[PDB]
């Protein structure tokens, strides 16, 4: 029963529109989060998807208690009637806590006045991605944590455990990607409304070529070897090599406007695009041999034959070439 | 009256009124001292999808949570009481959450989906209508030939297992209508129940946890991949039996059925999520492909020869219309064998 | 004047957390439903959209009213000070009540105490279904009515009309299906819990055939027939003969693989696909029937030319037999 | 000081339970419309998307005011506090008032005791279509206004400014329609529940043929001529004869086969299927001229070269023909 | 202490449905907007999304204190409690405040009795755009910003800061699309229930030509110098080069009419349109060329040789003087 009315007391003449420690020193808010998971990566809307556990401790002498020595979990609809640091994340493009079977919310009280405050968010984060290098990229993704209305006179804000604040970001089952790095930080971004409380976020993305490969390397290689079955085809079959010269030059051309389209409108050029317009010009250039084989193997039979002939190595040796250029320039 | 007329509404409300006067929501039951027993009770209504692309599936239950509360303890009744949903809001309930939860929602149509029932000792039977769309991370290394675990993690969001202790109420006969299940693509092969105290740096907390093993079925994959493969792969042998004077009928063939592989390969592809690894049927596919750009490379050097030596292509043609056929049907009995 | 200070001692001392006749009888609520539309049918996420005006009647002695010799038509909103039903729709997926200009909310109040309770509700419900054989197939949908909380001790659910209860089915406008016949049933199911009242609605549906005729049906015998123009042409002709061969055995496995594309990933073979798999082996033979007779015209001229006279007859008589069957069998 | 005291007297006592005149006459309602856009047409859905003003008039003497010679805009958030009319759009799909940077609603008091209540709505309204006659073809659309649960006994609804109660009709920027004509209806729907006041606008959207002349009937014709570039080709050229059959056949087929996928299953054949099927016997007829000719110049060779230089004028002249009698039978 | 009872006398008796100054002069709210980011532009639904900072300033004298000489920042919940503008986008199409981990909402008293109140909202605008021009070509992008039922005799609209009253402009990271200007406008648009207050914000969008050269002009001209290949190619090759002719007439139907189907059913043509229109052209007659080629080389072999050798430098030619007439035009 002491515990009963001890609650009450506290938040008897409590008025919420005052954050604690209302005409004096700043309230400093401690941040912590457990990284649940990273839910996606988008290239197309160049964002990302992350779900965690937001944990926020400050101390609001307003909620002390004297007789109890013991730390009170309250149950979470307290949280509507408490102040609350008006944290929120400056690069968000949606966001929400968790409803089922409560809203996933926790308040813990301690006798000090130090509140900790839970919040299970679930944030799509905009994540501006340079796909230059594509598919070999490493991209940063940040989390941008600020207060909305309070300046760095009302409030503060650290990271509650320096460098091991972020937790989680080991267990990170990415399929296309590795978090390689995660990097903490702290700063007091300065606004025409004055200088804001800021921390800061960050992880590096490393994308895995597995999937690339399989998808557009190897389709390629594929593409261009059998642009090579024409050297070894009698160059009287015309219909054969033609057809054989078209369907792998139009193949190149959707592997290169397919994989375009699977991908947000960018106006440069990607490191994939420069392999595969590679292997436009392999493609094009062997019906061009066979262009010029057929234009002039009725004067010149012996020319022809041997045009043919070099064709069979210069093309396997030039593209083998091409591959080791283009694989070491990149790596 | 130590019984009292159950029928009347006046007495009711005024012991329901005297129950809630004074009532604290923050506080829960047993506040300083021992930890309130909750016993969770699913009956499973429906698993609505399986996602592969988004690594989740979606399922619709029935939540059951039953714990004692004194404080609602009522002596004059001899009745166990329903209480319009709305009561919940007056009421301290457990703040249990799905850990794997990606979206969850309570139906609300043409109320809350939602249940409160007291009893005399002062225990509280609360029911939820829940739709939840859980994580379930996938290994497609042996798809579509492979079976997959799915969890639904059940945990307390701010209390530790000094005030909340969850259990199965009913033990192994907790969760009910997994046999009742209908997904066309997979089978429920076996479903567990488990209770766990996890660690963590704010302290333990109580869990349960739901699993199912799901089982794909092969017959859309059989129609849709593996027959198409078959049929191109025995298109690509027609070559053999053309005159190889047929230099564009022979090509023609050669250069369908290789580009078709490709795009069979490529599309199932992109109908799954961005894997880096090699599928089950990746290798089947990898493997058609090699048997049909060979055929297209047995009329290249057919068509290299015939004119110097005839009775070679002639017999290389003989040959390929039984080694092709034989080799295939040896690989099939191989990866199948292999893979069953 | 009197009429105003009539509603306000109704709910004077009134307890919305109790139902009416709460020790005593179960209240009988009778269930009236006027159906607004079916928007949609999907094999896809196998489920219906539904559209209706949901109505429920049921006497609270609590609201009887002496004074007035009229109908109480009052603001939706009196009905979050009301004790109402606890009804929901067992196999909905998702639902709501529709919202604009106010919540689509009816309270009508009569001086017996009885309710007349009104509300417009979308519904997407689950409709498992069987297509094998699909398209000439018919599916039953149904829309289950139950008491969340209450036993059959506290609730009993009726059709308020009878056979009559729904309406709007005859207006049902589907482009791809015809409501044939609809039920109604009333049942008390039993559970761990007790007794519940369920009211059960049900839909049987019947395809239209027309968009497959025109979509899958025509297409496939086009195909075919195509496949038979190849017994007309020269047999010298090897690529035109092949090329017809690869063209119609490549677009009858599209037109196929396609079809299983646009529904949901059923392990069975559906009626459309027996047709489908007809097909493929009549454009199969004619190219076997090419390569047989491009095999065999040097060495025999007369029985090759033969091949492609009887081919000429046989092939439209046999496919026009499995038409005649099939059909026959499906209908 | 005056006016402060006026405005909480008005509120004073004030049941919203209860509509204006709430024993004796009916509530007589004036809507007025004025269309912001029409931001969509689905024939797939079958429904168009519109975004308007909602003004809603009624005279309530509970908020009378004698001092004040002035009209009173008061915050929106009074709303809350007044009785409204149950309005809502019958047709209706999904519907939202818009609600940055507050409510867009709007309460302006006048000293009679009339109310002018605004709402900006963005309403999706069902519109069933006749496809028949597509893409030359006209949709009447409609947004049916009725009162939820109060009877023509206590509300009338009537358009406000008679013909002219609907505005921005004329500036509606639809890419694909046209609006030709709009109407204002007022009835009683007399219904089992009562007569229940109903307010009917409807416009007629027409169609506008430039997409689908560039989009499927520009194709179809270059498919079409393409087809006759066969009769020029030598009759001994089998492969490229029977290739432009097969293409012009095959991508005639996809074309049609292509645009019904564009738009919701219907059964029946629309007007653009009529002139891709026509299409489809010109291309299919091709072939077989080939088929012919490839199977008489043998024996025939003065035939053959005749059916050649035939096919030259007459396909051409008859498809000429074919468009003649298809465009003016449509328009 | 003394502050907490100062913001309470502040509130006891105050009446939202009372805007400041009610019935005197117009209260005046001065606008200003930072913009975070221009999310995305859609031509399909001819709208694009910005996410921004909306801050409002105004003067409501029953909010002024005495005692404190500090601004006060109050938590969010207050603006409940207060009477604010009734401030709506006019060509917004769905709108929201960003609400974790609560409302992005801020109120600061001041003690003149000034408030600044400030939005984090995300919101997609309707943008009709011309596509005549596409892609070389500019649109000009709105946000309408008025009061939803106070008239010009109630509430008075201004930029706060004038034509430096909204940043962020110069920031924005649109990959397809480059910020070229941007115009602040204030009037007062008169209507049936009388004249209302506007803001107008308007950007100049400039499309960038880059991911237009890659997917569909360089696929263009690869495809129709693919179809010059026939002219070197044997004319006993019947099967080839009509192959080549087929391939290149299709291919060139397939660019057009995909691209058209990436945007929304307009029924005039595009600048790239017609530039497709015109390879489809050259690419249709160099079969036709093949034709008249194949149709004569037997009784006039010479004329049919020669044929073939004059598509060799007049197709090239003409196409690229083609290029040079559609560039300089369409750069005018
Ligand atoms: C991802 O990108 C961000 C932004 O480009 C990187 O953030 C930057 O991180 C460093 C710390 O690693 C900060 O620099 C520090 O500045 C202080 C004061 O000048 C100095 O004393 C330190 O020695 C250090 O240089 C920097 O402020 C910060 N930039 C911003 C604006 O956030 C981040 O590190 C990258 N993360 C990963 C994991 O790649
Ligand atoms: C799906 O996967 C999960 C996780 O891999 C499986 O859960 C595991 O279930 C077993 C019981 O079957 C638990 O092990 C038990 O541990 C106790 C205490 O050490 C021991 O006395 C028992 O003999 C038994 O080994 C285990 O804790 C649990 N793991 C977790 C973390 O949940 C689950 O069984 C799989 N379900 C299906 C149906 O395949
Ligand atoms: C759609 O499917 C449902 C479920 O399969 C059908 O519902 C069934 O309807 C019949 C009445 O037509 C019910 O049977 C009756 O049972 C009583 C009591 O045993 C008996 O006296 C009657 O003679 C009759 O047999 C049955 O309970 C009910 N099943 C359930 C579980 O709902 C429905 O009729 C089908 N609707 C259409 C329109 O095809
Ligand atoms: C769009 O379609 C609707 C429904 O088919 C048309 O509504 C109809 O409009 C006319 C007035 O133009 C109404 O008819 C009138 O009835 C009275 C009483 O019988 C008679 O005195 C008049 O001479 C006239 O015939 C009719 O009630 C109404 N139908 C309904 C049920 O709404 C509408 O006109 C079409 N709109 C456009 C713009 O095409
Ligand atoms: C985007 O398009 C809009 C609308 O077409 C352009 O808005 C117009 O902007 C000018 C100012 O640049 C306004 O004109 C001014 O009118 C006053 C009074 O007549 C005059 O004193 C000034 O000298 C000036 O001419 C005009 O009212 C305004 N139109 C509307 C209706 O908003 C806008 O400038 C374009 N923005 C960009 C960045 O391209
Ligand atoms: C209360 O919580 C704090 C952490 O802030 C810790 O130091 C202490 O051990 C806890 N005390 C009790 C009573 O368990
Ligand atoms: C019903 O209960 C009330 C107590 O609230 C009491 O006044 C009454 O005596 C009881 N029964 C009757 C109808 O006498
Ligand atoms: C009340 O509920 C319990 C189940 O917890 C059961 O034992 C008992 O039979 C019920 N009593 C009544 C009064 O029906
Ligand atoms: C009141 O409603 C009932 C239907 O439940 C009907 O019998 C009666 O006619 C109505 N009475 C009045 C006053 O209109
Ligand atoms: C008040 O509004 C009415 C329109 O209903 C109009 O007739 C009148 O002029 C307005 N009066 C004032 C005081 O402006
Ligand atoms: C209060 O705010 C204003 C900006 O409106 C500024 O001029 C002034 O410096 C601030 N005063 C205090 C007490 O910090
Ligand atoms: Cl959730
Ligand atoms: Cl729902
Ligand atoms: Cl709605
Ligand atoms: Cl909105
Ligand atoms: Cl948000």
């Amino acid at each position: 029963s002491f515990v009963k009315e001890t609650v009450d007391k506290l938040l008897k003449g409590y008025d919420i529109r005052l954050r604690p420690d209302f005409g004096g020193p700043p309230v400093c808010v401690g941040m912590n989060i457990d990284i649940a998971s990273i839910d996606m990566v988008s290239e197309v809307n160049m964002d990302y998807t992350l779900t965690m556990y937001f944990q926020q401790y400050w101390r609001d002498k307003r909620l002390a208690y004297s007789g109890i020595p013991l730390n009170l979990t309250l149950d979470n609809r307290v949280a509507d009637q408490l102040w609350v640091p008006d944290t929120y994340f400056l690069n968000d493009k949606k966001s929400f806590v968790h409803g089922v079977t409560v809203k996933n919310r926790m308040i813990r009280l301690h006798p000090d006045g130090t509140v900790l405050y839970g919040l299970r968010i679930t944030t799509t984060a905009a994540c501006m991605m340079d796909l230059r290098r594509y598919p070999l990229d490493e991209q940063n993704c940040t989390l941008e944590i600020e207060s909305y209305g309070y300046t760095t006179d009302d409030i503060e804000f650290y990271w509650r455990g320096g460098d091991k604040a972020v937790t989680g970001v080991e267990r990170i089952e990415l399929p296309q990607f590795s978090i390689v790095e995660h990097r903490l930080v702290s700063r007091n971004v300065v606004f025409a409304t004055g200088a804001y409380p800021r921390l800061s976020l960050s992880f590096r993305l490393k994308r895995n070529i597995g999937y690339f490969i399989l998808q557009t390397y190897m389709p390629s290689i594929l593409i261009t070897i059998l642009s090579w079955v024409s050297f070894w085809i009698n160059y009287d079959a015309s219909a054969a090599r033609v057809a054989l010269g078209i369907t792998t030059v139009l193949t190149m051309t959707t592997i290169n406007t397919h994989l375009r389209e699977t991908l947000p409108k960018i106006p440069y050029v990607k490191a994939i695009d420069m392999y595969l317009m590679g292997c436009f010009v392999f493609v094009f250039l062997a019906l061009l041999e066979y262009a010029f084989v057929n234009y002039i193997f009725f004067s010149q039979p012996a020319r022809a034959a041997a045009i043919d002939r070099w064709s069979r190595i210069v093309f396997p040796f030039t593209f083998s070439l091409f591959n080791l250029v283009y694989w070491l320039y990149y790596v």
